[PDB]
DNA sequence: TGTCCCTTTATCTCT
DNA sequence: GAGAGATAAAGGGAC
C-alpha cells in the first residue's frame, strides 16, 4: 500500500495548495524537508484551526512552525497555548511563532508558559528577553537553566542579567551557560580576560566549545604562533568558535609563509562564522584567484572575511568572468558585492536580476551594485524588483529614493515598511514622504518607522514632547535606539 | 519514526 | 564597518 499512501500524501499537498493556506511548492518542500511527512499531514489536518479564530496565524507563520523536527507537536501545542501566552502573558502572536519555530518548539512553548512569570517578576527579565532565550532549539533547556543559574551568575560571578540573556540566547544555550559558570573564573583570573570578553565568546552557538577552545589554545596561539590574546579573542567570539581556532592553529604557518598572508589578515579571515571553511578555501583558491583572475590578495582576503566567506569565494571564482564580460561589471564592483555576509546570494541575485532591473526598471549598473553591496543584498534586490513600480506610481517616489531606501542592511524590511506605513504617516500624521524616506534610508529604517507610527498612535507623554517633526529628526540618525534613549529620561 | 537537544555553517537585520 | 542579534538549514547523537 505504498502507492496508495503516496497518492494520499500527494492529495494532501495538493489540498494544502488550496485554502486556507495556499502554500506554494517552496513551502511544501520546506515542511517536507525539515518537518517530514508527519508535519505535512499535521498542517493539513489543522489548517482551519491554525488560520481561524482564536489563532489567526498567517500561512508563513504556519510554515515556520511546521518546518522543524517535531513540527507536528509544535503545531498541536501552539493550538493549545497561544491564547494564554497572548492574553495572559502579554506576548504577540509573532513572539509565539518565534518560540514555536524551532526543533522541540512544543517544549519551549510549555516552558515559556510555565516560566515567564518567575523570569520577569522575580529575576527582572523582560518578556522580550524571555522570548529571545526561548527562540532556539533546546529553548526549554536554556529557559530552565537561566532560571536556575541567573542568580549565581549575577551575584557570585558579577554578570548582568543582559549578559546572561546574551549567553543563553543561542542553540545550546544551556551548555554555554554551564560552561561560563565553570570557566569564567579561570579565563579572567588566569588568562586576564575581562568578563565582557568571556560573555562575547560565550554568546555564539557552540559557545561551550569556543570557551573550552580559548582556554586550550590561547597560550599556544600566542606563544608558538605570535598572535595576541586580542586576536585569539576576536577569532573565538566572532562566530568562528572552536573550528576557527583549531584551523588557525593548523593553517597559520602555511598561509603566512607559503601564501604570504600577514597573521592579521589570517585573523580577519578566521573571525566570522564558518571561519574554518573560509580559511581552508583561501588556502585552496588564493593561487587561482590571484593568477588567473587578477584579483589581489587583499581583495581575496576582503571577500573571505565575512560569514560563509567560503561560499562568497567559490561564487566569485565561478561568476567573475560572466559578471565582468557579459554584465559589464568591474572586478572591483564584483568584490564589493562579494564582501558581505551572504555575498554568494548577492552575486547570484545580481547575475539573475541585473538585466531585468536595468531594462524593466531603468536602473543603472551602479545603482544595482549599490543595492547589492550590503548584507541581505539578495533580499534588497528582489524587493526593489517587486516594489519599485508601486512605490513610484502609488506613493509618488522617484527611482532614486527607492534605491536609497534599498541600499542599506535590511533594505527589504525598510522598503516593505515604507510600503506599509507611508499612507498613515502622510495621511493621518501630515507627515511628508521625503521625511519618511529620510527615516527609511539607514540601517534600522524599519524599526525606526515602526517606533514613529507607535508614537503617533499610542504616543507616550514622556516622549510626547517633540514635534511630529522633532521625532522625525531623531529617528533620522539614531532610529529606534534614539527614540528609546530619549523616552527614558 | 519522530522528537528533542546541540554544533557548525550560511544568511539577514539592527545597533 | 564592526559587533551583535536573529532566522534558517545541515547534520549528528540520544531516547
Amino acid at each position: 500500500s505504498g502507492a496508495r499512501a503516496l497518492e494520499a500524501l500527494l492529495t494532501v499537498a495538493g489540498e494544502l495548495r488550496g485554502p486556507p493556506l495556499q502554500l506554494d511548492t517552496g513551502q511544501l518542500l520546506k515542511i517536507a524537508k525539515r518537518g517530514g511527512v508527519t508535519a505535512v499531514e499535521a498542517v493539513h489536518a489543522w489548517r482551519n484551526a491554525l488560520t481561524g479564530a482564536p489563532l489567526n496565524l498567517t500561512p508563513e507563520q504556519v510554515v515556520a512552525i511546521a518546518s522543524h523536527d517535531g513540527g507536528k507537536q509544535a503545531l498541536e501545542t501552539v493550538q493549545r497555548l497561544l491564547p494564554v501566552l497572548c492574553q495572559a502573558h502579554g506576548l504577540t502572536p509573532q513572539q509565539v511563532v518565534a518560540i514555536a519555530s524551532h526543533d522541540g518548539g512544543k517544549q519551549a512553548l510549555e516552558t515559556v508558559q510555565r516560566l515567564l512569570p518567575v523570569l520577569c517578576q522575580a529575576h527582572g527579565l523582560t518578556p522580550e528577553q524571555v522570548v529571545a532565550i526561548a527562540s532556539h532549539d533546546g529553548g526549554k533547556q536554556a529557559l530552565e537553566t537561566v532560571q536556575a543559574l541567573l542568580p549565581v551568575l549575577c551575584q557570585a560571578h558579577g554578570l548582568t542579567p543582559e549578559q546572561v540573556v546574551a549567553i543563553a540566547s543561542n542553540g545550546g544555550g544551556k551548555q554555554a551557560l554551564e560552561t561560563v559558570q565553570r570557566l569564567l573564573p579561570v579565563l579572567c583570573q588566569a588568562h586576564g580576560l575581562t568578563p565582557q570578553q568571556v560573555v562575547a565568546i560565550a554568546s555564539n552557538g557552540g559557545g561551550k566549545q569556543a570557551l573550552e577552545t580559548v582556554q586550550r589554545l590561547l597560550p599556544v596561539l600566542c606563544q608558538a604562533h605570535g598572535l595576541t590574546p586580542q586576536q585569539v579573542v576576536a577569532i573565538a567570539s566572532n562566530g568562528g568558535g572552536k573550528q576557527a581556532l583549531e584551523t588557525v592553529q593548523r593553517l597559520l604557518p602555511v598561509l603566512c609563509q607559503a601564501h604570504g598572508l600577514t597573521p592579521q589578515q589570517v585573523v580577519a579571515i578566521a573571525s566570522n562564522i564558518g571561519g574554518k571553511q573560509a580559511l581552508e578555501t583561501v588556502q585552496r583558491l588564493l593561487p587561482v584567484l590571484c593568477q588567473a583572475h587578477g584579483l589581489t590578495p587583499q581583495q581575496v582576503v576582503a571577500i573571505a572575511s565575512n560569514g560563509g566567506g567560503k561560499q562568497a569565494l567559490e561564487t566569485v571564482q565561478r561568476l567573475l568572468p560572466v559578471l565582468c564580460q557579459a554584465h559589464g561589471l568591474t572586478p572591483q564592483q564584483v568584490v564589493a558585492i562579494a564582501s558581505h555576509d551572504g555575498g554568494k546570494q548577492a552575486l547570484e541575485t545580481v547575475q539573475r536580476l541585473l538585466p531585468v532591473l536595468c531594462q524593466a526598471h531603468g536602473l543603472t549598473p551602479e545603482q544595482v551594485v549599490a543595492i547589492a553591496s550590503n548584507g541581505g543584498g539578495k533580499q534588497a534586490l528582489e524587493t526593489v524588483q517587486r516594489l519599485l513600480p508601486v512605490l513610484c506610481q502609488a506613493h509618488g517616489l522617484t527611482p532614486e529614493q527607492v534605491v536609497a531606501i534599498a541600499s542599506h542592511d535590511g533594505g527589504k524590511q525598510a522598503l516593505e515598511t515604507v510600503q506599509r506605513l507611508l499612507p498613515v504617516l502622510c495621511q493621518a500624521h501630515g507627515l511628508t514622504p521625503q521625511q519618511v524616506v529620510a527615516i527609511a534610508s539607514n540601517g534600522g529604517g524599519r524599526p525606526a518607522l515602526e517606533s514613529i507610527v507607535a508614537q503617533l498612535s499610542r504616543p507616550d507623554p514622556a516622549l510626547a514632547a517633540l514635534t511630529n517633526d522633532h521625532l522625525v529628526a531623531l529617528a533620522c540618525l539614531g532610529g529606534r535606539p534614539a527614540l528609546d534613549a530619549v523616552k527614558k529620561l
